[PDB]
Parts: structure tokens; C-alpha cells; sequence
């Protein structure tokens, strides 16, 4: 199985959807022109 969220979508060169998280829009460019979620997934520690 999988359920966490490690990569999401890809989305390493992406700015930052203005609806965020209610984006009733879905269209092709829109997923990999802006991006939804602004979690950490690379900065968490620094060793
Ligand atoms: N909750 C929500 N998410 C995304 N876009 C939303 C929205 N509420 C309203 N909009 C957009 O604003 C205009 C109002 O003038 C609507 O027509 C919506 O436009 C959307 O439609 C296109 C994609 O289907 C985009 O242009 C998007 O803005
Ligand atoms: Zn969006």
C-alpha cells in the first residue's frame, strides 16, 4: 500500500495556486502552472 505524502504530485518548480486547497478548477496547465500545498518535503533537518 502507500498513504503518505512523499512527492504529493511532483511539485519542486511550482509557485503557489491563489484557491489553495478549495480549487474548484481543474484543468491541465492549472495543476503544473501554480501548486495547492506548501509542505516541507526536502528542508527538514539539515545534517
Ligand atoms: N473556489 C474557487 N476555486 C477556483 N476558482 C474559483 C473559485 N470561486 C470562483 N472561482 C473563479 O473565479 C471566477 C469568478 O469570476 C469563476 O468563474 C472561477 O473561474 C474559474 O474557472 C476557470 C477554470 O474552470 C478559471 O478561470 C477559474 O478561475
Ligand atoms: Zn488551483
Amino acid at each position: 500500500g502507500g498513504v503518505q505524502i512523499v512527492g504529493q504530485d511532483e511539485t519542486d518548480d511550482r509557485p503557489e495556486c491563489p484557491y489553495g486547497p478549495s480549487c474548484y478548477r481543474k484543468n491541465p496547465q492549472h495543476k503544473i502552472e501554480y501548486r495547492h500545498n506548501t509542505l516541507p518535503v526536502r528542508n527538514v533537518l539539515d545534517e
